[PDB]
């Protein structure tokens, strides 16, 4: 929904995530949890984390971080042709995890925050702008799958 150009800035920055997915994945969930604490309530498994040093030590938070950026990297690589990889995610988060679309915006922002903190040198005006559109698209598609499953928020 981006230009080929934009898809290439997105894949280019995504390669840096791929050189360390668990580490980017843990900072994302931590950024998300310190930023919108209400998001931590959706995670039965992590509700016990009382502070960042506890979040930081959690081996399962870290694996979950891996799992989450791994699924987001398989969607991104599809450059927009992702219905098949999206669907499953829209189903689980929609019916089993009960995740509002609002929270998707929160994790989109955590994800940008983390690239900006980790790769300033390579996360310039252009890469920022392509990555935002790509997350915005992922969100709008997730929003629409929801709507069609008869969900909404
Ligand atoms: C970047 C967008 C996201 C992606 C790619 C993603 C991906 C995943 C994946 C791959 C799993 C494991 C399998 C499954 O249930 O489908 C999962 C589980 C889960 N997701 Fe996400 N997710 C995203 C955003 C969110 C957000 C924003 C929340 C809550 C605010 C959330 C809450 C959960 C929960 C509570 C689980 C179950 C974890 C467990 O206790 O084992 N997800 N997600």
């Amino acid at each position: 929904g981006l230009s080929d150009g934009e898809w290439q800035l997105v894949l280019n920055v995504w390669g840096k995530v791929e050189a360390d997915v668990a580490g980017h994945g843990q900072e994302v969930l931590i950024r998300l949890f310190k930023g919108h604490p209400e998001t931590l309530e959706k995670f039965d498994k992590f509700k016990h984390l009382k502070s960042e040093d506890e979040m930081k030590a959690s081996e399962d938070l870290k694996k979950h971080g891996n799992t989450t950026l791994t699924a987001l990297g398989g969607i991104l690589k599809k450059k927009g042709h992702h219905e098949a990889e999206l669907t499953p995610l829209a189903q689980s988060h929609a019916t089993k995890h009960k995740i509002p679309v609002k929270y998707l915006e929160f994790i989109s922002e955590a994800i940008i925050q983390v690239l900006q903190s980790k790769h300033p040198g390579d996360f310039g005006a252009d890469a920022q702008g392509a990555m935002s559109k790509a997350l915005e698209l992922f969100r709008n598609d997730m929003a629409a799958k929801y709507k069609e499953l008869g969900f909404q928020g």
